[PDB]
């Protein structure tokens, strides 16, 4: 136990466990915890995943059809320090300052995205302790390019739960 926050999630595949910062992004944490607290994850899913590289997720409920997001926070990527396939990170949005409710679980040595150039998009504020495999196995089952959103599990996943540990 010790003391290290972990957004625990049990998708159809199995019970996994994210682990999230806090310090480097107080604001964001508050937001998601709002959602986390309840009414959202209970029966969303995981859109999909680029093979052995990066699973999302949290967004389009089931098939994929916006909940009703848009509680626009602020700066993201510029607060996630170094790491590797294991970290979670927030998506973004056309505008810029937003990322209302949606994150994605990596796996492979990334860094590339590391805000440091004529660019800035993908946030960050977590990781992955245990059920990485689960994620994998999930990211194993075939899929298909949908149309708009490339990479979506034809035979869709369905999340069971999301319970944060102190």
């Amino acid at each position: 136990a010790k003391g290290d926050p972990h957004v625990l999630l049990t998708t159809s595949a199995g019970n996994i466990e994210l682990e999230l910062d806090k310090q480097k992004a107080p604001v964001s944490v508050q937001n998601f915890v709002d959602y986390v607290n309840s009414g959202f994850y209970n029966n969303t899913t995981f859109h999909r995943v680029i093979p052995g590289f990066m699973i999302q997720g949290g967004g389009f409920t089931e098939q994929m059809q916006q909940k009703k997001p848009n509680p626009p926070i602020k700066n993201e990527a510029d607060n996630g320090l170094r790491n590797t396939r294991g970290t979670i990170a927030m998506a973004r949005t056309a505008d810029k300052d937003s990322a209302t409710s949606q994150f994605f679980i990596n796996v492979a040595d990334n860094a590339f995205l590391d805000h440091g150039q004529r660019d800035f998009g993908y946030a960050v504020f977590g990781k992955v302790v245990k059920g990485m495999d689960v994620a994998d196995k999930i990211s194993q089952v075939p899929t298909h390019d949908v149309g708009p959103y490339q990479n979506v599990p034809s035979k869709p996943v369905v999340i069971l739960s999301a319970k944060v540990l102190p």
